[PDB]
């Protein structure tokens, strides 16, 4: 049998569905999402890491003039300084006191640490949604795992499942993302080959093992100090390190809808957005005929306690007279109250206890125990606790529905107003008829 | 659950209060003041003899 249903995306909240196949006993299916994963398709844009400045030894040409040639190194800078008179530990390097020159050359390379410490700049594409679902099938807990795209049906215990597509395509990852080790950041990284000094992306490479390194670190060689052989330079510090110190909070802590973020691969887990269409092909063997299944009559309901505490704070007792021993499926005929149990045992004339959760100030519902609807209603009390660590097990408030059954004040006041309106309208009609009659 | 009540100061007469917590069976507490002692704090003025 094909049953189609829609369940909210909230993870950890079981949901009850009626499989109502005419001629067969009604069935109640409990389905609960254990994990919903959005894994976007990532295309590696590039890699950022820490650079190292390679500076060969300076060339001191004295009694002469030095010169250098342009090279094709990533960020190569070369210069010649005149009038230098360097000293070594033993004294002056060489005799001629002037007209000496120093050749200073340096370049930027990606450090070996780029193999280990790096940030991967990715582009994000459509997300391959996947889901894990627990189903209470005929009293047995079954687990399914399927891609939520309206395809890839999974068959367990001869029951076939198709899941998705997502009712909302919202994903916490935007087009451009950055992954460092396990933290995913949303930033508009600079295009490859157009990095800026001192910021994220000053040094870039297509892959960690690639030898193509683009570097824009604003490397300017400076004049060495008098009497020294050092090679000074004014270079913007590593933008990767500055980003590391100034990362801020990743998506793991700032994602909307309570999404969790994992890496390797990059996954968005448990995003409570939208809802899920679920279609179940049910084997015919699972159904039981109406005449074969037990029938209950002369049944009543009483609620000893009701508290809209969001953890099944209400408990009801239903007295029943069962035709014979068997298994039936309790279901609530209204959305405002939800029943914890899906199936009760019945035998002769006895009573069964059910647990339910609601937001109503006065519970009024009709429980369909087994092809039989019993009206159950009673007062409910507010809980004393203010905050809990679990999501509300019942449904939303609903407009005007949760009006407590002491709103008879509203009915009485509106009845009095309608009474004065009706009396006044009767008076007006009488006088109008009299005046029309008079000529 | 915090229950607040008032009992007369008479000694030896038990009084009963109904702790009514919704969703639970009513409870009845009988409390009796066996001894109430007022001990003033004394500053000795002097000694006569
Ligand atoms: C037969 O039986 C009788 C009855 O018991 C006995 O009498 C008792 O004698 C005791 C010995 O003198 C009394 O005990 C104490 O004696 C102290 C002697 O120095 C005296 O100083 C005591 O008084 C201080 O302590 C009291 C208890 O703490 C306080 O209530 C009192 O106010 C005093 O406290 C001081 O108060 C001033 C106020 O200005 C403060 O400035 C001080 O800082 C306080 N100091 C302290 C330390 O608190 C106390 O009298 C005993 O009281 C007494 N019985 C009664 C009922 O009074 C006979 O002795 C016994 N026969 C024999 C042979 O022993
Ligand atoms: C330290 O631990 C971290 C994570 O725990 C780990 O980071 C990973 O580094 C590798 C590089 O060795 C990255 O690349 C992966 O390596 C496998 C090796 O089997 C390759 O198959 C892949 O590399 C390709 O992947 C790109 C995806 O498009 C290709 O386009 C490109 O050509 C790459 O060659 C695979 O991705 C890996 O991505 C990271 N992981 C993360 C989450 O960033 C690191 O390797 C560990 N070791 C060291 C020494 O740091
Ligand atoms: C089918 O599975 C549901 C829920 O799925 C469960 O999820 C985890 C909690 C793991 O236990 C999984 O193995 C399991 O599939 C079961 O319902 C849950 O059963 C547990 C039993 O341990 C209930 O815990 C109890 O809760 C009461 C009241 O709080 C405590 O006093 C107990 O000490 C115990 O902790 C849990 O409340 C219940 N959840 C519901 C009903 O929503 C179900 O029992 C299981 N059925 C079968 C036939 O396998």
């Amino acid at each position: 049998y094909e049953h189609v249903t829609v369940i909210p995306n909230t993870v950890g909240v079981p949901y009850k569905t009626l499989v109502n196949r005419p001629g067969y006993s009604p069935m109640v299916l409990e389905m609960e999402l254990l994990s919903v994963t959005l894994e976007p398709t990532l295309s590696l844009d590039y890699i950022t890491c820490e650079y190292k400045t390679v500076i060969p030894s300076p060339y001191v040409k004295c009694c002469g003039t030095a010169e250098c040639k342009d090279k094709n190194l990533p960020d190569y800078s070369c210069k010649v300084f005149t009038g230098v008179y360097p000293f070594m530990w033993g004294g002056a390097y060489c005799f001629c006191d002037a007209e000496n020159t120093q050749l200073s050359e340096a370049h930027v390379e990606k450090s070996e640490s780029c193999k280990t410490e790096f940030a991967s700049a990715y582009r994000a594409h459509t997300a391959s949604a996947s889901a894990k679902l627990r189903v209470l099938y005929q009293g047995n807990n079954i687990t399914v795992t399927a891609y939520a795209n309206g395809d890839h049906a999974v068959t367990v215990k001869d029951a076939k499942f198709i899941v998705g597509p997502m009712s909302s395509a919202w994903t916490p990852f935007d087009n451009k993302i950055v992954v460092y080790k396990g933290d995913v950041y949303n930033m508009d990284y600079p295009p490859f080959g157009a990095g800026r000094p001192g910021q994220f992306g000053d040094i870039q490479s297509r892959t960690p093992e690639s030898k193509d390194v683009y570097a824009n670190t604003q490397l300017v060689l400076q004049r060495p100090a008098a009497g020294t052989v050092h090679v000074p330079y004014s270079q913007a510090p590593s933008g990767f390190k500055y980003w590391l110190k100034e990362r801020g909070a990743s998506l793991q802590h700032t994602a909307p809808f309570g999404c969790q973020i994992a890496t390797n691969p990059v996954r968005a887990v448990n995003c409570a957005v939208g809802n899920m269409p679920i279609s179940i092909d049910i084997p015919e063997a699972a159904f039981t005929r109406v005449v074969d299944a037990p029938s209950l009559t002369d049944m009543s309901c009483e609620v000893p306690a009701c508290t809209h505490s969001s953890d099944f704070g209400g408990v009801a007792v239903i007295k029943y007279a069962a035709s014979k021993k068997g298994k039936c499926a309790v279901h609530s005929m209204t959305n405002a109250v939800t029943i914890r149990e899906a199936e009760i045992e019945v035998e002769g004339n006895s009573q069964l206890q059910i647990s339910f959760s609601t937001a109503l100030a006065s519970a009024e519902f009709r429980v369909q125990v087994c092809s039989t609807q019993v009206h159950c209603a009673a007062e409910c009390h507010p809980p004393k606790d203010h905050i809990v660590n679990y999501p509300a097990s019942h449904t939303t408030l609903g407009v005007q529905d949760i009006s407590a059954t002491a709103m008879s004040w509203v009915q009485k006041i509106t009845g009095g107003v309608g009474l004065v309106v009706a009396v006044a309208a009767l008076i007006l009609i009488v006088v109008l008829c009299v005046s029309f009659s008079r000529h």
